[PDB]
């Protein structure tokens, strides 16, 4: 074996020789190419290259000597030290270039700043054949320093390999000394040599090194440390080393042992949650963790750092490196590509000339074919190129650069006279709608008029634009730098049918937009309508209710007994409007039948509308048998249910109906018994006339309550509620197709039950808190505890008030919404429903029976946070968060303790098992230390200071000195493992439980301080306001998600995107990250102080709202009429986990991930700017506006980074992403007060931005009446123009039809007490026209 060891050393020496040979051959080839292609004023060339020729010749002689030395092939009996010494003097050639290198690199930097000389250098580099993208000139230029610093290393290496019997060792050592002296005499080589020697010393500490040497592909030790990992279902602590394109982890015990390393280019970075545990984590919770991949082993692993700061350091460094290298290589390749395109264009045109015309239609005849031979002869002839190979390689690049191609496209570029063709010959070789829409909006958004009526030929033209002035303004805002940009934009606009001359051009010609031409048919109405959304579900054979034509108006034929339609309350004799959100009153009868058949085969959940009126008269037979319904509320009674399969269906009886009069009897104020007695069944028996009947309930809230607890005609005058003032529109598309913008305004169907359940969750949470606080406090000081108990009684009183509000809000049915208060009064259930909530829908219907498209864009409305009847607050929030973190940490620590105890049981062997246990124990100790620090946080210290007036078995100083005890326990664990692993589990339990006791002490003190520093009035107000905001958010997202599940919602139609894909994509985008809420508050804080304070409150309540989290859980019912989304609440304030219980069809369509109830977060976004003209306190209000906008901009930008990262992890996005980037630039400009001119285009532009994203929309205003309808119609109009082919000639046509004719007048129709007015000084785009 020893002979084999000597033979291995011999092989190593041979390897050193072979690599020396290869390196020298490669270097001389580098010099060969550099001199052959390059050797632009000639002084530049000489200064750059200096003395490469003498160096090249020295290396040539050296290589010849070496080659003869290895003659015929390398062996172990050759000598080279003499060859080295002989050239020792010859290496002074390097000094000249080393000195010149500074000037050469500075000159090359200058040239790089020169595009033409740089591209010329690139062309020359590409000519020869070397792929330029591989290496730039700079590496070749700087190579000599590296080569000279490396030769000593090669000498010493070969000396180490050299067998002792071989006498060349002293000679090689002398040569090494000479090379070191030569390197030293030049200080520039000193830096490279010292870096190399330091790296080699670091490697010398590596035991069992593998792979190429570190100095080869590395230059700097970026970072190092210790970091854990999971692998093969096991854990093994490791220390990672960070070198450029190299991640080196070694098994520390020379202090390091090789385990494995990765190349970054085959490396991936993926981040996980703080609290995840999956198969890749082998069911282990993750802290500060992230995922990496080695595609070589095509397996992943997780890396968990000791702290957050450590993880941040690692991510920052690794990113920085990958970012720099990516940017460098992308820039180089793109510059090369653009240069190829430019040169190809120039030369192609030069060939197109008749002079020595090479492009020709020769022979199947091949039009415009050129021979590579004649092409290259011409290129050389013009002096551009000097070698046939240079040109043929360049033509090969062009063919590969998609500039030319073989006639048959079955060959590459060869010097032969092979037929070749350009992509221009065969013809083989957007941002306007958004640009124009914005352009108009911004321009007319200005305060000081700009786009104005002007006198042309002594006759004023209305609202024209001096193209000169257009360019001047475009430059004024940095929107266009040079007049070329503005002129190009104006040319586009002119061809784009937005503006035209009064009779684009860069002079004083005057232009107005076609929209003002319409101002100074294509958008109209058809009808106005009121509807009730009769959500129906499929039955055994049909969807429940047939139809028939009557008065050429689609009407119901009959409703079959025992129908889900009868569940929803579908009558006979009602005109229909929609069927599957698909219009039918503008369609033939048979077409409506086809729509129904298609929905059946698709088994879709219908979302119809109907033609039922605000009052109805009902005649019911009265047998002396049973009531067949119920009633409740001394307030205007509302039918509370109705039997199924009964004449009550026949008579036209439906849940929720609010009876006003019966047989000509005023009851609207009287109680239930009054109407009850009129029925013979009630006369027979008071309550015993309620025969068994499948009871169908107004809301889930009472359906569940009644169901759990249980386990000769009469005229009626019922006043309905929760109706839908449907409008229609019509217009002819820009594509020419026909459209119906079937707007609606629904009121939030499931609104009450949500306020009820949220207040119930508040009550239960407060009750549990009270129970625990009371128990803890029971066991100066006496009066302190008495004060605490008084606070606790106050909490209980708040709980009772919450319960009473729950009862009330269960009682109320009418009116459908909370009237805006005009007077103060004590609290009441109505105070926690949203103030004037609504859902301004939209649709579309134009074919791609025949195919059709659809969409939606909800826009909810709601007044400012309504209530009339911080430092300590942030302290309290800090306590809340600390408690939550501590408890969660205790839970996960217990889980992991169980995991490790099971592992110890399994330990009950190969040393790798001992080492894995060691690493696991180290992780346990690390988590323990983390928890200890969290306990020791200043929040806890202040808490203890607050609790000093209460007896306790632990003190701040006692806890601090417990650190020594914890260190002792850890050392005792170490002693146990050293002596016997069987003593370890007991110490594990001991420490776990002792620290648990510490935790309980801490949270006791935390709760004590919380009570010690809490006030109830502000908390009650805050809960109210959050309740409103969350109600709005929940209903909004309910609507939008329900849209998605129907395969409707579509926020990107400008890319010919089918609805189905848009729905799936948005839904899963949410499931990955979540949803963003855009609150476009339009309040005027400088106007009313009250609205300013309401703005502050809505802002802070949104900030709190961020914590909310949703999740889904199937839920089945046959006992509610027209609500799929049986909402629910649970959890607490800090994390209120709502459950949008959906139904079976509305559960299958849920993406795969969420089907188990996984958190969807919820991000807030608030933007404020007073629509009317700006005209210290108000300065502070404006500053508040700016801060709100800034924070919201940061949050949206972060979500944008997240979304782009998702998609990149997940081509067509180039358009939307660039447009989004421009939008972000616009927003930054707006919010940034860089040196009124911005007007108010922020509102529309930002609305566009959020709609482009997956965001669900929402808007709040002063009073819900005037300041909001305008903005809403504006946004709807812009969406239409941007998404479904409207004629941008009709923009203001739509903008004014809406704000004058459409649903948005029913806000004033159903509401009269409200007080509001339209804007008085708004820009043109807002004011009515
Ligand atoms: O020593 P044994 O008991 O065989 O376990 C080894 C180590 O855990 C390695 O981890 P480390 O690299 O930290 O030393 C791991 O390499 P990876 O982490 O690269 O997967 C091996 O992965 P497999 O070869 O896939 O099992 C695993 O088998």
């Amino acid at each position: 074996a020893a002979a084999r060891e000597s033979e291995r050393q011999l092989r190593l020496r041979l390897c050193v020789l072979n690599e020396i040979l290869g390196t020298e051959r490669d270097y001389v080839g580098t010099l060969r190419f550099l001199q052959s292609a390059f050797l632009l004023t000639e002084e530049n060339v000489k200064v750059l290259f200096s003395n490469i020729e003498d160096i090249l010749e020295v290396h040539k002689d050296f290589l010849a000597a070496l080659e003869y030395c290895l003659h015929p092939e390398p062996q172990s009996q050759h000598e080279l030290g003499n060859v080295f010494l002989k050239f020792k003097d010859k290496f002074c050639v390097y000094e000249e270039y080393c000195s010149n290198h500074e000037k050469a690199l500075r000159l090359l930097v200058e040239l790089n700043k020169i595009p033409t000389v740089r591209a010329f250098l690139l062309s020359c580099m590409l000519l020869g054949g070397r792929k330029t993208t591989d290496i730039p000139l700079e590496g070749y230029l700087l190579s000599p320093i590296q080569r000279i610093c490396k030769y000593p290393l090669l000498l010493k290496e070969l000396a180490k390999r050299t067998p002792g019997k071989h006498p060349d060792h002293p000679a090689v050592q002398s040569a090494l000394q000479a090379m070191k002296t030569v390197c030293s005499n030049i200080n520039e080589t000193k830096r490279q040599m010292e870096k190399l020697e330091a790296l080699e010393q670091l490697q010398s500490h590596i035991e069992g090194w593998e792979g190429s040497n570190l100095t080869d592909i590395c230059t700097q030790l970026l970072l190092q440390g210790t970091l854990l990992k999971i692998s093969a279902g096991n854990i093994q602590e490791r220390a990672f080393f960070l070198f450029d394109n190299l991640l080196v982890y070694c098994k520390r015990k020379s202090l390091y042992i090789f385990r494995g390393r990765i190349n970054t280019e085959v490396m991936e970075v993926e981040n996980v949650e703080d609290g995840t545990a999956d198969y890749h984590s082998n069911g282990y919770t993750v802290t500060n963790g992230w995922k990496i991949h080695n595609t070589a082993k095509n397996k992943w692993f997780v890396c968990m750092a000791k702290t957050a700061e450590e993880k941040q350091k690692w991510l920052d460094a690794i990113i920085r490196e990958r970012e720099q290298r990516e940017s460098l290589k992308l820039g180089m390749e793109r510059d090369a590509y653009v240069m190829i395109a430019e040169k190809g264009e120039k030369l192609y045109h030069m060939m197109m000339n008749k002079k020595v015309n090479l492009i020709k239609d020769r022979r199947s005849t091949v039009p415009k074919c050129f021979l590579g031979n004649e092409f290259v002869a011409w290129l050389l002839e013009i002096g551009e190129i000097s070698k046939t190979e240079e040109g043929v390689n360049l033509g090969q690049a062009l063919l590969e650069n998609g500039i030319i191609h073989h006639v048959s496209d079955k060959h590459q570029f060869k010097n032969e006279q092979v037929m070749y063709r350009f992509r221009y010959d065969d013809g083989t070789y957007e941002d306007i709608m958004s640009k124009g829409v914005r352009l108009y909006c911004r321009l007319h958004s200005l305060y000081t008029p700009v786009i104005k009526d002007r006198d042309y030929h002594l006759k004023t033209y209305k609202s024209v634009l001096p193209g000169s002035k257009l360019v001047d303004w475009l430059l004024a805002q940095g929107d266009c730098q040079t007049r070329e940009e503005a002129v190009a934009l104006g040319v586009g606009l002119c061809n784009n049918g937005f503006m035209h001359h009064v009779l684009f051009r860069d002079e004083s010609q005057y232009f107005r937009f076609h929209a003002d031409e319409e101002m100074e048919n294509d958008f109209k109405l058809v009808e106005n309508i009121l509807a009730k959304r009769l959500l129906i579900l499929p039955q055994e054979e049909d969807y429940g209710f047939d139809i028939e034509e009557k008065n050429k108006a689609v009407v119901v034929k009959s409703v079959q007994r025992g129908s889900l339609a009868e569940v929803a309350g579908l009558q006979v004799g009602r005109k229909i409007y929609s069927i599957n959100e698909d219009l039918v009153f503008l369609r033939p009868f048979s077409e409506v039948e086809s729509i129904l058949n298609q929905s059946f085969c698709s088994r879709r959940p219908l979302r119809l509308l109907v033609a039922t009126k605000a009052k109805e008269i009902i005649k019911i037979p009265d047998q002396p048998d049973t009531l067949c319904f119920q009633i409740r509320g001394a307030a205007p009674p509302y039918v509370y249910a109705v039997g199924r399969g009964s004449e009550a269906m026949a008579a036209g009886l439906c849940a929720g109906q609010c009876i006003l009069k019966v047989n000509g009897s005023n009851v609207m104020n009287d109680g239930a018994p009054e109407v009850l007695e009129h029925f013979q069944a009630f006369r027979s028996r008071r309550e015993e006339a309620l025969g068994l009947y499948q009871w169908i309930y107004h809301t889930h809230e009472d359906a569940q309550e009644a169901r759990a607890s249980q386990e000769p005609m009469v005229t009626l005058t019922v006043d309905n509620v929760h109706l839908e003032h449907g409008v229609v529109y019509e217009y002819v598309s820009t594509a020419g197709v026909r459209c119906h913008v079937l707007e609606k305004i629904v009121e939030p169907r499931g609104c009450f039950g949500l306020t009820a359940k949220i207040l119930e969750a508040f009550a239960a949470n407060d009750s549990v808190f009270v129970e625990n606080c009371r128990r803890l406090m029971a066991l100066p000081h006496f009066e302190f505890r008495n004060i605490c108990d008084t606070k606790l009684e106050s909490i209980g009183q708040r709980i009772a008030c919450y319960q009473e509000f729950a009862a009330q809000l269960k009682s109320r049915v009418s009116p459908p919404f909370k009237q805006a208060p005009l007077e103060p009064h004590p609290l009441c259930g109505l105070d926690f429903c949203p103030t004037n909530c609504h859902i301004n829908l939209m649709e579309v219907s134009y074919p791609k029976l025949n195919p059709m498209s659809y969409t939606q864009h909800c826009i909810t409305t709601m007044a400012a946070p309504s209530w009339k009847c911080q430092e300590d607050r942030e302290i309290q929030d800090a306590y809340l968060q600390l408690f939550t973190k501590l408890d969660v940490a205790l839970k996960e620590m217990k889980q992991y303790v169980t995991q490790i105890n099971r592992l110890l049981s399994t330990i009950t062997i190969p040393s790798d098992k001992q080492d894995k246990l060691h690493g696991c124990l180290e992780h346990l100790f690390n988590q323990v230390d983390s928890i200890n620090a969290l306990l020791k946080g200043p929040v806890m210290s202040r808490a203890f200071e607050e609790t000093k007036h209460f007896p306790m078995n632990h003190s701040l100083q006692e806890f601090k000195q417990k650190e020594e005890c914890t260190i002792r326990g850890r050392s005792l664990i170490q002693i146990s493992i050293q002596e016997d692993p069987w003593n370890l589990p007991n110490s594990i339990k001991t420490l776990v439980d002792n620290i648990q006791r510490y935790v309980e002490d801490g949270k006791n003190q935390l709760l004590l301080a919380l009570l010690k520093c809490t006030d109830t009035e502000l908390q009650l107000r805050r809960d109210a306001i959050f309740c409103q905001a969350l109600v709005a958010a929940v209903c909004t997202f309910s609507e939008q998600l329900l849209a998605a599940l129907g395969y409707r919602y579509n926020n990107n139609g400008e890319y010919e995107e089918s609805s189905r894909d848009a729905s799936r994509k948005w839904l899963e985008q949410v499931a990955a990250t979540g949803v963003l809420l855009h609150c476009q508050s339009l309040l005027s804080p400088a106007t009313v102080k009250e609205e300013r304070t309401m703005l502050e409150d809505i802002w802070v309540t949104l900030s709190e709202l961020d914590n909310v989290t949703f999740s889904f859980k199937q839920l089945d019912e046959n006992y509610v009429a027209n609500t799929n989304v049986f909402y629910h609440i649970e959890g607490s304030r800090q994390a209120l986990k709502v459950i949008f219980y959906l139904d079976s069809y509305h559960f299958s369509k849920l993406p795969s991930r969420l089907e188990g109830g996984a958190s969807l977060r919820l991000h807030t976004a608030l933007f404020t700017k007073v629509l009317e003209n700006v005209e210290p306190g108000s300065q502070a209000a404006e500053d508040l506006q700016q801060d709100i906008n800034a924070q919201s901009l940061e949050k949206v930008q972060q979500y944008y980074r997240k979304l782009r990262a998702f998609y990149l992890e997940r081509d067509q996005l180039i358009r939307p992403i660039n447009a989004l980037d421009e939008l972000c630039r616009l927003m930054k400009s707006f919010v940034h007060p860089k040196p009124g001119s911005v007007g108010a285009g922020l509102i529309p532009i930002s609305s566009e931005l959020c709609y482009r994203l997956g965001a669900c929309q929402m808007v709040m205003c002063g009073t819900g009446m005037q300041r909001s309808t305008l903005s809403v119609s504006l946004e709807q109009a812009a969406i239409l123009a941007r998404s479904h082919g409207l004629l941008p000639k009709c923009i203001m046509q739509a903008t004014d039809i809406m704000r004058k004719q459409g649903p948005r007048v029913e806000i004033l129709a159903k509401n009269l007490r409200v007080k509001d007015q339209m804007p008085q000084g708004a820009p043109r785009l807002y004011r009515l026209c």
